[PDB]
């Protein structure tokens, strides 16, 4: 019956062949975080670790989480090291639920991950502010507005905006199919940069996702995830070309104590002209224990 215990989260990202502009062909992202048990009914403390080599960047972090329904909140401080150089970092985030159809979320970060993770090759520091609004119109219908402002340590400010939708097309005992149309807007300021800093980009990518169930017995299961998208990307001084994206993954859930998933992703969009392709693998695991 025990279901609120200590929790270990481990998630990772690695590039198979990422010929994109803000990532080398082969990069490695790994983050591991452990949550304490409910210290009391709403409070949890966590500590964690972050790793990124592509010149190696590591993170040591610790923070607290408060949790009731209708409102979730956490703060987090981290220390980031690079080439015998320490720099401080902190995160504040939360969401609350207005009416149980509407939810508003907020997020403050230093340093921000919304900065391409090594514009810091020249030591580019960034602090940001995120906000989002999510609205559930049916039980089969869901829209998400989001935006973020980011201040770089080289005078560049990035204002990103995203708008997502989630429409349920088909819901079977074994198969569900979602329509996930996505919109994205990004604007920057600094013009001659050593990192991919597009001045004004806008994308329209209609996409679907299909979750198929391979096997299930009662409270533990196994599913495969197929997702595909074809869209267009516009960039000022460069016009427009096509965006295509594919994903394949699988999920395992076991006794509400084991959750694991791994996804193989491919995408091909234009960066400053003609299209380059990104191929990478993502995974995540959550365990609950002593």
């Amino acid at each position: 019956d025990v279901h609120n215990l200590a929790e270990l989260r481990i998630a990772g990202s690695t590039g198979i062949d990422a010929e994109g502009p803000d990532s080398g062909k082969h990069d490695v992202d790994l983050t591991t975080i452990v949550y304490s048990p409910p210290l009391k009914d709403n409070w949890r403390g966590f500590a964690g670790f972050g790793y990124a080599d592509g010149g190696i960047v590591r993170d040591w972090l610790a923070g607290v989480e408060w949790r009731s329904r209708n409102i979730w909140l956490e703060a987090e401080y981290a220390e980031r090291v690079f080439n015998h150089e320490h720099k401080p970092g902190a995160r504040l985030s939360g969401w609350y639920d207005f009416n149980d159809n509407w939810r508003i979320g907020s997020q403050l970060e230093r340093l921000s991950h919304r900065v391409p993770l090594r514009a810091m090759k020249n030591g580019v520091t960034g602090n940001s502010a995120q906000a989002y609004v999510r609205w559930y119109q049916n039980e089969r219908r869901k829209y998400g507005v989001s935006w973020a402002f980011t201040d770089f340590s080289d005078s560049n400010q990035r204002h990103e905006v995203s708008l997502e939708g989630q429409e349920r097309i088909w819901s079977s005992p074994y198969l569900i199919v979602d329509f996930l149309p996505s919109l994205y807007y990004e604007q920057n300021t600094e013009h001659d940069t050593p990192y991919y800093n597009p001045i004004k980009t806008f994308d329209i990518v209609p996409a679907f996702e299909a979750s198929h169930l391979l096997w299930r017995s009662y409270e533990n299961s196994w599913e495969q995830i197929f997702s595909a998208g074809v869209g267009a990307s516009w960039q000022k001084h460069y016009g427009t070309d096509v965006v295509t994206q594919l994903g394949y993954g699988q999920r395992i859930s076991w006794n509400d104590v084991i959750d694991a998933g791994a996804t193989l992703r491919w995408e091909k969009r234009p960066y400053d002209g003609d299209r380059e392709h990104n191929l990478y693998v993502e995974f995540d695991m959550t365990f609950r224990f002593r």
